[PDB]
């Protein structure tokens, strides 16, 4: 009860700014994730060994791979931990114990492949969900985890609260399919500018928190460039595995897949800031204006591959 996460010195203020890279000490994130939950919810929101026990059955459910793994996981749950943290009054008790967790479980279980390479392949995950396949299967991960013997950390909420928690997390999960980005910002940005954008419409928050997950799921390009340059690395090694996949299939992979065609990833990565990632933190930062740092790191990196381009790089 009385037993805080302490963190040093550095790592407790710097965990507390949206650039916070969480270090290269695996053995240290379960602790960073716990002290956020604390400080965002409080001592109080889970039993700590339920908790403890659930982390650690995430932690075994992602794999091994360059990019989509327990460092992601917990990277995603620091820029939530930041955003509620910086929108204090903006979020019920409910929705900041379903959301670090939905960061924390966004990407179960997740094998390196877009949903068009499970598709592609005939993968059994394809049949049983059409589309946004990956990220209904890490919701069905987040369940399954929550169900095993000594893991339910939502036991003490009343029934209704519990079946609207897993439905944040439902929702929040399946909002980190870019596929649905695009037209949930569209219809946010034409809210915010006819001025409807109403945080009390259950399908307007619903919008919001879809939001959100895009911004905390992107996070890497919010960080110091050190940091963003060297996790491009992780994205891309998982591209290209997945282009030489596609090519096994008998498939051409797009150019971004293709490890043959390196010299057009930094116009590749001005494409993606300017029509995914600088438009997200953006509508982000018009709706929750102290979230603007996000968008002022990712103007940042946004300059950084201009330098790349004009070989200043
Ligand atoms: C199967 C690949 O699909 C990915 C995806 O769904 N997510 N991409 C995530 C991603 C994150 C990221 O950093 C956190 C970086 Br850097 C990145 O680099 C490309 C991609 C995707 C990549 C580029 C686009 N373009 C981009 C150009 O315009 C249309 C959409 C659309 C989708
Ligand atoms: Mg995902
Ligand atoms: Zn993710």
């Amino acid at each position: 009860g009385l037993m805080q996460f302490t963190l040093p010195v550095r790592l407790c203020k710097e965990i507390e700014l949206f650039h916070f890279d969480i270090g290269p000490f695996e053995n240290m994130w379960p602790g960073i994730f716990v002290y956020m939950v604390h400080r965002s919810c409080g001592t109080s929101c889970f039993e700590l060994e339920k908790l403890c026990r659930f982390i650690m059955s995430v932690k075994k459910n992602y794999r091994r791979v360059p990019y989509h793994n327990w460092k992601h996981a917990v990277t995603v749950a620091h820029c939530m931990y930041a955003i509620l943290q910086n929108n204090h009054t903006l979020f019920t008790d409910l929705e900041r114990k379903g959301l670090l967790i939905a960061c924390l479980c966004h990407d179960l279980d997740h094998r390196g492949f877009s949903n068009s390479y499970l598709q592609k392949f005939d993968h059994p995950l394809a049949a049983l969900y059409s589309t946004s396949t990956m990220e209904q299967h890490h919701f069905s991960q987040t369940v399954s985890i929550l169900q095993l013997e000594g893991h339910n950390i939502f036991s003490t909420l009343s029934s209704s609260e519990y079946e609207q928690v897993l439905e944040i997390i439902r929702k929040a999960i399946i909002a980190t399919d870019l596929a649905l980005y695009f037209g949930n910002r569209k219809q946010l940005e034409e809210m915010y500018q006819t001025g409807s954008l109403n945080l009390n419409n259950q399908s307007h928050r619903d919008r919001v928190i879809g939001l959100m997950m895009t911004a905390c799921d992107l996070c890497s390009v919010t960080k110091l460039w050190p940091v963003t340059k060297l996790t491009a690395n992780d994205i891309y090694a998982e591209f290209w595995a997945e282009g030489d996949e596609m090519k096994k299939l008998g498939i051409q992979p797009i150019p971004m897949m293709d490890r043959d065609k390196k010299d057009e990833v930094p116009q590749g990565q001005l494409g993606f800031y300017n029509a995914v990632a600088i438009p997200c933190y953006t509508t982000l930062t018009q709706i929750l204006p102290p979230t603007e740092p996000l968008l002022k790191a990712c103007r940042d990196n946004l300059s950084q591959w201009e330098k790349v381009i004009r070989g200043e790089e």
